[PDB]
DNA sequence: TAAATATAATATTTAATATTAATTTT
DNA sequence: TATTATAATATTAAATATTATATTTA
DNA sequence: ATATTATAATATATAATAATAAATATTTAATATTATAATA
């Protein structure tokens, strides 16, 4: 319901904010790489913000970037995972090095960060592997489909031909003559 | 609690928006159509958001005038309807676009809006039938009657008005029948 | 948590009013005895304005006055009746009429208000006989 | 979710105030002794203050000072505590005064608090003597 | 929970009916139309029952049938159908007349139940067209396979197998019985 | 749920009850005016019970009468009372004098029942002249 | 809703426990004093029993007497006492025992009970001090 | 607040189930294994129910054997676990070879349970590894390509490979035997 | 002065589990 | 000229236990 | 001796039906009130 907001630090402590926008501060909570990022008291910053919701207490919780309050979005969506545990997560790792750690499937890197486990490491891999891929048949089965089609075969019959046997590790001349041997 | 928004276009990522007033910005989501119309990016813009409460999020809804914003609080206020399918079929078509073929009630021209079935589009019809568009924004013979009528391509609802309309009283069926053949054309 | 507002009118679309304030507007439920004490559109003018929450909505009532808006909340504050009946009454009849009815105890005034029966307005009656002062 | 807040004191009520932040004037209730340092109607006014979400309400309770706020704040965090018993707290004494007399242990300066009995004196106290370590 | 009762009838104040099971007595209820099945009091009836779970009361609804059951169950969980709606459609019509009614998509014969709406009658019928269904021995088996063989659909044969000749009959005149039929 | 219950007394711990229903002994609760026409532990014994359901406790009040239960019912389905003031209600003086008062609409009666004040007494009275409708 | 239950034992296993009335099988929690107090499996016994309600599950607390059920019930009405807790304090402790340390503001006893802090119990003490008047 | 009942099966429509238990009957969803191993209709039976609630209705589930209750009972306590996922599971397949497979870390045992996903198998395992503390032939696909590439439908090829297959004996033999079935 | 009695005001989650620090033994 | 059953609509919704402490009446 | 083309098969683009998995939406019960049709 919110995304940004262009006011005033009023005042900064450990771990929370205040924007003083036209004269209304909010109480903003930022993780600590964040907070290094941050100018002085009284300097209009950039915070990309989202709102948790809750029946009993709201919270604001701002970034310096679009990316960083999309992934904490995502994160929070998780099912055991609380707001202030991936604020942790992004306090003790940057978005680059979470990513590459889940695309690895890393768990000695992460465990550094106070509050995680081994089942912490668990449910955060096996969400986010397939959560999110791609982060911000062959030329040679082809060309031996085309030299089939010269050679009188069926495109379909060239295709089933071709991935008949798994032909893996080797040129597409004799990958022809492997899979014309193979069934025969 | 929020109605219009004197401000900017702060950002434009599809389908959301973020709109700023006075350096304050709104996460806001838009139809396509919208979309279309829409100005760059820090341009002040002309958008009517809707604000909707739940207990673990908000979310602001901006149109363009006052007619879809009427329109989405309306079938909002349907029971079968959240704010996706109203989003949806606001990308797809005009407000006049569906209120015409509603009064024609014709489902195809809303069955082809992606995430709308046939169900969806009969509920449309029927609960906005229901007193909402007038304004821009039986016998053993008639048994028979109908069993021959169903065996003869009638839905049985065609079959079923016009039997009500000229109903059969002591004579015989193949004239009744007849008659209702007139009747219906 | 709201109180006042004070802004410029963006339309006019009764019985709903939208105030455009550092350009925002607020969607308002606005009495009709108000509705004729309001300026043209575009007129910068103070509203008096109270929040009612349930669990999936809310309503703001901007008022041009205190003691109508006080008189508002007490009101709702009663399990047996809710906004909506408020705002009929306070179409009906202004404060000091009311207060003077209420006060004489009939219902009979508050049967030709719409919307208002008999029953509810001994519960008015009955309701109101000690809460507030004369004023 | 506002925890500064600055703007002109649009009217004054006991025992809330409106604060007129640009146009919208917001319905804040602050305690006594805040009300002693309040200027006059129309001043630019600074408070620290909290909301207090509920499921049909939002309150707003500005503070002239932060560690008030925070007081506040431990207060509420309390299981029996809640807006108003703070309120009543803060606006009889003050918060030196309190944490001098939670390291003494007194319950005869908090029960002639007006609202306040033995129970919650006695509470309040016991909760409390764990915390206050840091300052 | 509950899906039936078998007891004791104790009192009879329609349309609120106590049924004590081995001495404790339930509040359900029974459509007027249950009215003209019910026993005298003190007499044991079973009743094929359903239970409904609202936020702060539970009510309790017993029937003649199972299938009742169900069709009310299916009423339940339509969007805009209370009990009291269900009730009303139930002591105006019976179950299979309703249900006929339904593949005619008729407001007419509904509109008659008072209390009911048009609007109502038209959204019901609609969100209720028939998506539903309409309401082995060494014999058996042999003829459910040669009709299979034969083309006839094994529910199909089924029906028409079992029905007309009795129990471990001749496999060729029970084969012919069940192919006496013609639709 | 359960409005009746043909059991045996176990327990008399007044204004409670065990009636041990074949090895199954509920709570019931009963007023004092049942207590007299209740009889002694282990006589078996049937009550005309009533449930009350909310998010965290049931309990059961058994009756000795049907239009017992009934009133209670429709007092409990009244917005402003509870089951411990119907509870005192019944227990103050007997049922066809409450019914004899509110067709007299006699106050002072219901007053002297305990717990019972002159506002809720006189609330009494009017949500109950006309929801009687003489039977 | 249920205060006693008079049925044979089907199996123990601790702490949980089932009781065959009738064909009917409840599970039912006890404290092991209670478990030591059982006979073996197969017998009718008779327990002063217990049931929480809530929105997503329902539990029963049985208890050899019903001194333990009552205080059972006072100890799970304050905000910071659950049955986890309670059943854990009168597994460790007799309730005379209890009511003793109570009176002699005997904290080193209830803080011996494993997972039992000394805040949670000098909160144990001082609520039960006014919550009994030694019976 | 429920655990045993002891009553008798007055009727048995799957997957449910009516146990008249002294006088009251319950509407219990039981698995398919359950419904194979309970008797027949109006036989005395006592099951393993676990009571389950929601704020607007409440079930039961009934096992034969208490392990199966417990194991439900952590199933259900995970939040991404619904009744019907475990039950589809228990129904299609015995409690051993799962708490195997979740020692052994295997899948695709657990995928072929209809509704089960690749993500929702490999989620309990990954939550039931940490839960669990103490607690055909070659020939056979052969026979099957063979038959696929001569002529035959592939799943009807399948039911003759394994109506009789061949685990002690060639599979030129039984392919002999399996195309008896279809003359 | 000691409560009585409304009267009004004020207040109102829980289990259940995963981490971590201090301790304990080898 | 009132009078009453029926229906469509449009609202409204559901807390109660526990203290603090006024007058009041001895 | 080359095409050619007048009759003969053919194979698939375009109609259809059948799971299926991501994505949502998630409240009616009681009761005044007001028309309203029919009525001493």
């Amino acid at each position: 319901m919110i995304g940004r907001l262009r006011g005033t630090l009023a005042e900064k402590q450990p771990p929370h904010l205040i924007l003083d926008v036209n004269g209304v501060g909010y109480e903003v909570e930022v993780p600590m790489t964040t907070l290094y990022r941050l100018p002085s008291v009284g300097e209009p910053v950039t915070l990309h913000t989202h709102l948790v919701v809750r029946e009993d207490a709201h919270l604001l919780y701002g970034f310096a970037e679009k990316r960083e309050r999309e992934l904490f979005r995502e994160l929070i969506r998780l099912n055991g995972v609380g707001p202030k545990l991936a604020l942790a997560l992004m306090s003790g790792l940057e978005v680059d090095e979470l990513v590459r750690c889940v695309q690895a499937q890393d768990t000695s890197t992460l465990v550094k960060i106070p509050g995680v486990g081994k089942k912490t490491a668990e449910r955060l891999l096996v969400e986010l592997k397939d959560r999110f891929k791609a982060w911000e048949v062959s030329s040679a089965e082809a060309d031996a489909v085309s030299a089939l089609i010269a050679l009188g075969f069926k495109p379909q019959e060239a295709s089933r031909a071709v991935a008949a046997v798994p032909g893996e590790d080797l040129s597409s001349e004799e990958m022809i003559r492997q899979a014309l041997k193979g069934m025969v």
